């Protein structure tokens, strides 16, 4: 007793054959058992059609002859009755069997078919030489001269009017946000029915939520009822916005009664509190319904964005003063891509901060200074200052503020004199556009560049992926020289700017090149998709934006770590060949490698709790680069270009020669120094763990003729079970270099130790944890034990080009440790916090040669805070990114009791950064400007729906509309105290800081006013926040906002102010009249009646009705300007929506579901029928 579907999906059910109704549905199976699907099969004497996927009997249309005839679901062929076909098109069969065409009586209705034979519903035309609407349910004509409107004018005032009436029309007897009103807002009436029995006076505690006594219109109204009567205030009811005004009042006032009684039984209002807040989230104009939720682009994150507006007129607290320019990032500072693509995506998450307003750009100085000079100002400790920064976000901001921080390094620490000045204040960009290096060249490289190109070189070759990877051939770039040519090597001139940042085939150090900072992985990058997907995998979460516990994150993270770890070698989450990966970063000229603490320690629970596989491997590789690495470069791959020959292994070879080696075949240095002979290193690295040599094949390391006949040993080389890692001489095999200064490897190889025993090593990918591929590292024997090949920086100006920084052998001495993760756990105790382990562990991130510290951003997480919209994994993993106050960094409770954000307190950062300079290493800042979260304060801005760029939603009724944003600080927190403080004492001592023009504004930062507290004036805008497009409440008559703000211009509804409120439709001689709930006559505006039906009310307050042998047609402009277009309006006033509908002259339309009619575009139809309309808006 069940069906059950093959391979191909013919289906049985168990097996029964022929004509048979299995659970009511009429199907045939065929003398094989088949179910018959999608044809006609014949079963007795009748015909039947079955179904394309349930195989269920159905009515039909099938051409017999050449003309259309009916089949119904018993098979039985149609006569004299209206049939269907699969595709959802009616048809009119007459006594002979003949499909109908054209216009048709039948029993005494008439009905519009079309010449296919489709009867056509809710279509309006001129069909008798007179009006007449074809109905949405059956297609049977009206003559739309009834009015379909059920509530006649009616007036609301009655005894209790003036009870429930206002006390005052001010803020003290109405809760509210500048003035305008809310759905939860709660006000004083003059009288409270006290206990339901006793009317009093009220007293200013005596609050009442409006929503009792009033509501926007009847459907709201009926709504309402029903919600709370569902609460045991009542017999649970069923209104309707068809109910009359009447009932619905009186039915307000029974409730009102028993809610009396409740709070008098309570004694308390909490309870209504929290019944009318959930009620009002129920309404769409109340929640994020009408904001238009979506998840395309950046709006991934939080669900859609919200640009804040300049209007004097209704907002004018919120004006920005002219001072709002979007995507300003570096492609397009000036603004002349606004039109494309390249246009910034200023809006990323949380209330984004407008960094084109100079008053603004001049705060985010104050709070750079505040950060390079932490120490000094919070515990008069001039040894506790961050030295470089990190810009968070580059490309969402404006980016004037790289050359404001470019410019201040340059004023207070002349990073453009030296380069000993320069590499002091270690300064880098979080800079993801592919256009974004040449930029950062062309303004004198301020800070660093990343550079992109090689770390999707290793996505795509290494690190992403257990087997089709790019060959390690795309490493070398080529197409640098003049067709690929590894012999001539002349330098495309005119190569297309596609390639990688810096070629290393053969890189001498002739050319200038970008100065950079280069990674294999980050906090933010292959860290918190992984972790996640993992989460979701493994049924912990459903989506990437879901809110998770630190609970949810440590089971998680249980199962990240046991795939990380995997002795298989397969990776789902985790990243394949990190330690091949590091080997070739470690060793790169012309680049400040940065190393990930998630590829050193487990990426959860606490700060440095357990080390990865990897730790050892990396480990090794950074400190044989102190030892090893420095001079010219080579890198070459046994391979060219997509695929591979016979003998290729597309195994890559990379040299770096040793301190004043620049060449293969430079013999000596210039200067007649020593330290080359024992520096230098070889790398060798597979991405086939499959990989197997032919007998015949050898690969080599040419470690140059610099290094001829020398005695070369491992210093890591893998194999099937691990990456063996070798820490000095005596412990590894060697190996020594021919004449030529050549490394040659076999297949099979026999090694020998210094002293002792001989080795075997087959040249063999491998596959396992640590693992997909060949990795080989060899270094010169007879190393010093504080042997260090970098070169200090010169104190010297050696460069007039204005840069700041310069790629040099200097700068590539450096290494930057980002030294945190985004997942890590809460502490779990003072001693355990991170800035508290950074002190005690200094020591050894300076043996493992890092000159720079990337700390985690140390500012107040706004944690599980959350005033509306989503929640981001930032705030409620209190990483630090997700802020509410910039200048908190950990300091104490006012009480006097520690507050530590999740790395520790304001002195345990002090002693962290201390630590680091006692061992002789700087503290990089993370200046995050582009946006703060959690602000506590509400105002009312005028917003439009926008994507990531500020550009409005093609489809979208939110535009210029009040809506309440949570854009105002406490203004008694840290940004009060420190806000713009330091300026002065900056003008007085730097004065070109201040008059020095941006490129963006035309105009110097303003110092000149002061940013203690924050507000909306100074934002772009923010992640909607789930409240409605009509939470500010509004009279849909006038279109006029609710305010109390100035006694001279109070607007409210008319039964608050005890007068009489008269609602409804209303005719006379010239036409009909609308008033609505609040008691206001409909002018210039579309209102909709009880029953679903629209109307339009033009500025002389009538509603439109098309008259006889005249166009229906109307072109309406609004106050609301998004509702403009062409309408039709039927003879009885309603629009016609989702529709087609015919003028005078015999031409046809279609109006869409909101009633507008649709130009030049193809459109289809439920039952698979398509229609083309021109331009001019008429149907070809
Ligand atoms: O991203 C740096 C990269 O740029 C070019 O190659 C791009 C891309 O070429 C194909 O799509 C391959 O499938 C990828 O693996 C390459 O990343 C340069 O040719 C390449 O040398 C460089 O690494
Ligand atoms: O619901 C289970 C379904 O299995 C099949 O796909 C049969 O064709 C269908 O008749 C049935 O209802």
């Amino acid at each position: 007793k069940s069906y059950v579907a093959d391979s191909s999906g013919q289906t049985y059910y168990f097996p029964l054959i022929g004509l048979q109704t299995i659970d009511g549905n009429l199907q045939y199976f065929n003398q094989q058992g088949v179910q018959i699907k999608g044809g006609f099969q014949d079963v007795n004497n009748k015909r039947i059609y079955f179904a394309p996927n349930t195989g269920n009997a159905v009515a039909n249309t099938e051409i017999i002859n050449g003309k259309l005839q009916g089949r119904d679901a018993n098979g039985n062929q149609v006569k004299n009755a209206f049939s269907k076909d699969v595709a959802g098109n009616t048809f009119y069969f007459d006594a002979n069997g003949v499909m109908l065409t054209g216009l048709q009586t039948i029993s005494g209705k008439t009905y519009y078919l079309d010449e296919q034979g489709h009867l056509r519903k809710n279509y309006a035309g001129t069909f008798n030489n007179q009006f007449m609407y074809f109905d949405a349910d059956t297609g049977a004509g009206k003559t739309a001269i009834e009015y379909q409107f059920d509530q006649g004018l009616v007036s609301q005032s009655n005894e209790n009017t003036p009870h429930n009436a206002a006390k005052s029309y001010d803020k003290s007897s109405f809760e509210n946000v500048d003035g305008y009103l809310t759905a939860d807002t709660w006000y004083r009436p003059t009288d409270i029915l006290k206990n339901g029995d006793t009317w009093t006076a009220s007293t200013e505690t005596d609050m009442r939520p409006l929503l009792m006594t009033w509501w926007p219109d009847k459907q709201t109204q009926a709504n309402y009822l029903n919600f709370m009567s569902s609460k045991g205030l009542g017999i649970t009811t069923t209104y309707t916005a068809a109910t009359s005004q009447k009932t619905l009042n009186d039915a307000a006032f029974v409730i009102q009664t028993a809610i009396e009684q409740q709070i008098s039984l309570k004694k308390s209002t909490e309870w209504l509190r929290d019944a009318i807040d959930s009620f009002v989230k129920t309404q769409a104009n109340w929640n994020k319904q009408t904001e238009d939720e979506a998840f395309d682009g950046l709006q991934w994150l939080q669900g859609g964005f919200l640009a804040y507006q300049d209007d004097s007129h209704r907002t004018p607290n919120t004006d920005s003063g002219n001072n709002r320019k979007l995507g300003r990032q570096p492609i397009n500072i000036d603004g002349s891509k606004d039109t494309t693509d390249g246009k910034g995506s200023e809006f990323l998450l949380a209330n984004d901060i407008d960094n084109s307003n100079p008053i603004v750009q001049a705060e985010q100085l104050n709070w750079l200074h505040y950060l390079m000079n932490f120490g000094s100002i919070t515990g008069n400790n001039d040894n506790a200052n961050f030295d470089g920064i990190r810009v968070d976000a580059v490309d969402n901001v404006d980016a004037d503020l790289l050359k404001i921080a470019g410019d201040y390094f340059k004023a207070l620490y002349g990073t453009d004199k030296s380069d000993a000045n320069a590499n002091k204040h270690l300064s880098i960009l979080e800079d993801w556009n592919g256009k974004d290096p040449q930029y950062v060249n062309q303004q004198g490289n301020a800070q660093l560049t990343m550079d992109y190109t090689v770390t999707s070189q290793f996505g795509n070759s290494l690190t992403h992926g257990a087997n089709n990877r790019s060959n390690m051939w795309y490493f070398l770039d080529t197409g640098y020289y003049l067709n690929g040519d590894l012999n001539k090597k002349i330098v495309d001139k005119n190569r297309p700017n596609s390639g990688t940042l810096v070629n290393r085939i053969a890189n001498s150090g002739d050319t200038k090149v970008i100065p950079n900072y280069s990674f294999v992985r980050a906090h933010d990058y292959d860290a918190q998709d992984p972790i996640r997907k993992a989460m979701i995998d493994h049924g912990i979460i459903k989506n990437m934006q879901d809110t998770f516990t630190f609970d949810q994150l440590a089971q998680g993270m249980e199962f990240y770590y046991k795939d990380q770890e995997n002795p298989s070698g397969f990776k789902k989450y985790n990243d394949y060949n990190l330690p091949s990966a590091y080997a070739m970063l470690l060793t790169n000229k012309d680049t400040v490698p940065r190393v990930y603490y998630g590829d050193m320690y487990l990426e959860g629970g606490q700060y440095m709790e357990k080390g990865t596989i990897y730790n050892p491997v990396i480990s090794a590789l950074l400190k044989a680069r102190i030892k090893y690495v420095s001079g010219g470069q080579t890198m070459a791959t046994d391979s060219s270009g997509k695929d591979l020959k016979d003998g290729e292994t597309d195994l890559l070879t990379s040299v770096r020669f040793g301190k004043g080696i620049m060449t293969s075949d430079q013999t000596t240095t210039q200067d007649n120094s020593q330290d080359y002979k024992n520096q230098g290193i070889g790398v060798i690295v597979g991405n086939n763990p499959d990989l197997k040599l032919n007998n015949d094949k050898t690969i080599t390391l040419h470690m140059g003729k610099a290094h001829k006949n020398q005695l070369y040993r491992a210093l890591v080389l893998s194999n099937d079970s691990g990456i063996d890692v070798y820490d000095s001489d005596d412990k590894a095999p060697t190996l020594r270099t021919n004449d030529n200064g050549d490394l040659i490897f076999h297949k099979t190889n026999t090694f020998v130790k210094q002293d002792g025993t001989i080795i075997n090593y087959e040249m063999k990918g491998s596959l396992n944890a640590l693992i997909s591929g060949y990795l080989g590292v060899w270094v010169p024997v007879g190393a010093s034990d504080s042997q260090d090949a970098r070169t200090v920086a010169t104190e010297s100006s050696s460069s007039n080009d204005g840069s700041v920084f310069h790629s040099n052998a200097a700068l590539d001495s450096n290494v930057i440790y980002e030294g945190f993760s985004n997942f890590q756990a809460m502490p779990t105790s003072p001693e355990q916090s991170t800035n508290v382990v950074i002190a005690t562990k200094a020591n050894l991130f300076k043996e493992l040669g890092i000159t720079s510290f990337e700390l985690a951003p140390q500012y107040r997480s706004s944690g599980d805070t959350n005033y509306g919209g989503m929640s981001f994994l930032d705030s409620f993993l209190n990483n630090g990114y997700a802020f509410t106050d910039r200048y908190d960094l950990g300091f104490n409770k006012a009480d006097g009791n520690p507050n530590p954000t999740k790395y520790g307190t304001d002195q345990d950062l002090r002693n962290a950064i201390e630590a680091l300079h006692k061992n002789g290493m700087q503290a990089i800042a993370d200046w995050v400007p582009d946006q703060i979260y959690a602000l506590p304060g509400k105002e009312v801005v005028t917003a439009t729906r926008v994507d990531e760029r500020g550009n409005q939603l093609k489809d979208t009724d939110f535009v210029n509309l009040l809506y309440v944003a949570n854009t105002k600080s406490s203004g008694v927190d840290y940004q009060a105290k420190y806000g713009g403080e330091f300026l002065d004492k900056l003008r007085e001592e730097y004065p070109s800081l201040f008059k020095q023009n941006q490129v963006s504004t035309g105009q110097p930062i303003d110092a000149s006013t002061k940013i203690k507290q924050w507000s909306a004036k100074y934002m772009n805008g923010t992640n909607i926040l789930h409240r409605g497009a009509y939470y500010v409440l509004k009279d849909w008559a006038t279109n006029q906002y609710f305010n109390i703000a100035k006694t001279n211009e109070v607007f409210l509804p008319l039964q608050l102010q005890n007068k009489d409120a008269q609602t409804g439709f209303i005719s006379d001689a010239s036409g009909v009249k609308y008033y609505s709930i609040s008691g206001y006559q409909a002018k210039d505006t579309f209102i909709e009646d009880g029953n679903g039906n629209w109307y339009y009310f033009d500025k002389d307050g009538y509603m439109v009705r098309s008259q006889q042998g005249e166009n229906p047609i109307r072109t309406v402009e609004t106050s609301v300007n998004t509702r403009n277009g062409n309408y039709y309006f039927m003879p009885n006033g309603v629009e016609l929506r989702k529709g087609f509908g015919t003028d005078n002259s015999g031409n046809v339309y279609y109006f869409d579901d909101q009633g507008k009619m649709v130009r030049d575009k193809y459109i289809n139809d439920d039952a698979n029928n398509f229609y083309h309309l021109n331009v001019d808006g008429t149907m070809s």
